[PDB]
């Protein structure tokens, strides 16, 4: 109840007071941010992904690579909205944390048709998929 790590996924900009609710992007069917033809990332923004086993937040590849558990903990850090989905693939790596996806939502009023998550970089060492989503919802307007 009102606990952002499981109830709701909205975070408030303490500067303007703008509440950023990304429940609009809660397409649990899986937004597909491709990596290569045939295999991309099936992610849901706050909402257990129904395309894969329910509970997963993002899926990578064609097989069953989990890019983290579906967290609802929308954060606001470095003037961007950040969603980190940890505990998916237990990757044997340098640190080998988990194949966590870090979705960084960046303000962009012109992100109407370009309102999609884009994989910026793939760090295999810390197993982190860096996504940038251009969204007007992440805009700190008054």
């Amino acid at each position: 109840m009102k606990s952002n790590e499981h109830d709701d996924c909205q975070v408030t900009n303490p500067s303007t007071g703008h509440l950023f609710d990304l429940s609009s992007l809660s397409g649990r069917a899986g937004f597909t941010a491709a990596y290569a033809k045939g295999w991309g990332v099936y992610m849901s923004i706050c909402g257990e992904n129904e395309n894969c086993p329910p509970g997963v937040g993002a899926c990578f590849g064609q097989t069953r690579i989990s890019v983290g558990k579906a967290n609802k903990r929308l954060r606001y850090v470095d003037q961007v909205l950040q969603l980190v989905y940890k505990d998916g693939s237990p990757c044997p790596s340098k640190s080998g944390l988990s194949y966590k996806s870090v979705i960084s939502f960046v303000c962009r009023p012109e992100a109407g048709p370009t309102n999609r998550p884009m994989l910026i970089s793939l760090d295999k060492q810390t197993c982190t998929l860096f996504f940038s989503w251009h969204t007007p919802l992440a805009c700190e307007l008054a």
